[PDB]
């Protein structure tokens, strides 16, 4: 195996190009960079700009006003002697129930969310087409789902190894000033760098892609590294992480789940996502 | 915001005093000290006395006889080369299925439990009244619930940051001989000391208060710190932690849950506590 | 209490010998070594031989071909700059859906699995008989279940303290060249060594034995230690861990569960294993 993380143009895939390369990428790697999907650096920088201003310059009171009463990191702001936000701050959003610091932030972030949600649906549609997969209930009902967007600022592991439990996850990063590459994934049994690319988004396949396709798609393990010390000046970083997550009522075959590695304890022949994961979303999982 | 942790007299709240102060405390802080609730230092010391004697002087055989066959810390004693109890010992009780080292311990601990359970119900009734909340099924059925009391001796973080998943949690501590203040909570985005007060109990609102009230009550994050070394002589401590926990069949609105931050994966319009958390109680949660 | 970990011959127990000793062992310890159960060192070495050859000498491509697309450690190979397998490698199997590196490996490992599954059922039948226990639905339907076998190579804690959630767990180890004893369990409130025995398998009772027997069987806590440094040359080791796990539909009394320490949040009077643990198997649990 070439252990190179590939790149695909969404526009080209949608035109039927690179069918074998894409399908083998999904089976053997389960991650790739995606160009030509409507996600520019320019917009990343505009959404990034307005939230970073809020993180640095918003007051305790303004933060409070967009903090959920339970600290779940589902919507709004999460700071996370001193503060939980010493380590990192988060801003989360979905298709509704959002908490916005102002009308300007709302306009920018709604647009950014919608662009990520469209791209995510679109790449997912290609993963399903590439694998000949018709979800129970059909493709469009499956993709009209329960996305979660989290943007996270890290001051100068960071994140332990895990796989995602999404259909797909779209990641936009900003680079470390000092060049350190924090995001890593297992490819060919070894940890491969996943650097910022100004022209592309990183796609990880998650365990729901494995499930829905009957095991035709790998859900790779990945983690976020921390610098040496030679590299701990200018080591701060941000990431925009978009989880395309199924509806609670997403239904699948139990015997099929078993065949691809899922250690289910489910009686009978079909089950729902809620049956499997329970009554709260679980976005990530460790192999341990 | 004043980030002072307030104190309320339960007797005064029950007479309708400090309505605005209490309601704003619940919304903006979700914790407070409570006086005038039937919980003296004297009784803490009497229950504390008899269990500490058991911890230090009870034999392996006497410990065994009040240890559950599965090490869940639900009832009885939990020790928790050498032993799991090197780090800490626990004594747990509920409204039934209790394991008591003797008739004297049973009398003292039953009375102590009942006083904490009454106070917990009583403060919870005030939180519900303050927020205009009628639980599905009514107030009294909601409060006749599944409490758990755990008393824990810590030898000289200790507890990672979390919020509780109770309606309310009542905490009585004994101080460190050397003055160190181990319990901390986020208030105004910063870690505030929560010291022993001889005349008062500390109340944390938990995520069930947030849920049942439709988001009118904050569930604060809190953690237990460890000394410096200048403060690691005389750093042992004890805490009595009373979780007022809903019945499995406690029913709530799914859309309402979503509106206040709960990242539910629940199909349809109502759900039960068992639907949400699953078939075992989960007492605490991290934001991570 | 004698805190010696006892040994029983399965053949003798099946003939009705040592009834009191066995029953008191289950109640007070919940672990023992088992001889005369069809599990030789010779076979351990033959299954061990062929998998260790695969771990050291199988290629990336051959590993890939027996790796599940989701990294669950349910079937096949789990490696677990550099690799997740730097720390340890795993090989997992069940009664079906297995992934085998070759016809020779398959023959050897199928036979090894079957021998462990037979021994596990057989010792479990004795635990149930010793405690006068008839599972809902009868003994044989209960024991025709969902086993999982994991073989794990550890290079030179390792495993945090936990109890198992199996009916029983059978452990075959190979020793450290340097004599260090990694596996430890709580017996008499203290950590007792559990060394390799060439003629015997180690049996841990799990929480399902506690549950099904109404609390007549202890589920002990255990952990895997790491050497000093004087003992970190020749500290690598392997273990074969067989979990005899109930069917999803295993049914028990909720009030009875409560009586023995299980902190269930289950409405009504009976429940299933799936109700209690959820839709994925959970093999181990910490007291924390
Ligand atoms: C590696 C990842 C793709 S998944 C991981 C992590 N996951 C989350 O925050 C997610 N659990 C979350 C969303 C909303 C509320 C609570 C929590 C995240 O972000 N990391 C991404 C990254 O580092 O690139
Ligand atoms: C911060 C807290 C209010 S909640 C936290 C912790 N929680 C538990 O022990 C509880 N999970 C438990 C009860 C019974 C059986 C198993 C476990 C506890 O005690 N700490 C309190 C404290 O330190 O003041
Ligand atoms: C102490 C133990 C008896 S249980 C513990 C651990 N558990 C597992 O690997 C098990 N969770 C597993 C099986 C399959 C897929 C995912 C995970 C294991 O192995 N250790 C044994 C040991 O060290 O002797
Ligand atoms: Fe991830
Ligand atoms: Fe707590
Ligand atoms: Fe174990």
């Amino acid at each position: 195996m070439d252990t190179t993380v590939p790149t695909f143009s969404l526009a080209e895939l949608q035109q039927g190009l690179h069918q074998d390369e894409f399908r083998r990428c999904l089976r053997d790697k389960g991650l790739f960079y995606l160009t030509d999907c409507g996600l520019t650096d320019t917009e990343l920088k505009s959404a990034k700009d307005l939230v970073i201003d809020f993180f640095e310059h918003g007051s305790e009171a303004e933060k409070r006003a967009v903090t959920s009463p339970v600290p779940t990191m589902r919507r709004g702001f999460t700071g996370l002697t001193g503060s939980y936000s010493d380590y990192s701050m988060c801003y989360s959003m979905g298709t509704a129930d959002n908490l916005f610091p102002s009308g300007d932030f709302e306009r920018i972030w709604t647009q950014y969310f919608d662009r990520q949600y469209t791209a995510s649906r679109a790449v997912a549609r290609e993963v399903l087409r590439a694998t000949g997969t018709e979800p129970d209930g059909g493709v469009e009902a499956f993709l009209d789902c329960e996305p979660l967007l989290r943007f996270r600022y890290f001051p100068q592991l960071r994140m332990a190894p895990h796989y995602d439990l999404s259909m797909v996850t779209l990641i936009q990063q900003t680079p470390c000033a000092n060049g350190f590459v924090s995001l890593q994934a297992e490819v060919g049994g070894a940890f491969t760098d996943l650097p910022y690319r100004p022209d592309a988004v990183l796609v990880f396949c998650g365990a729901i892609a494995t499930l829905v396709t009957g095991g035709q798609v790998k859900a790779p393990r990945h983690h976020v590294a921390a610098p040496r010390r030679d590299q701990i000046a200018g080591s701060s970083r941000t990431s925009s992480v978009f989880f395309l997550r199924p509806n609670a009522d997403f239904t699948f075959s139990v015997p099929l789940a078993r065949e691809c590695g899922f250690d289910v304890s489910l009686d009978g022949e079909t089950a729902t996502f809620q049956d499997w994961i329970g009554g709260n979303y679980v976005n990530i999982r460790r192999t341990s």
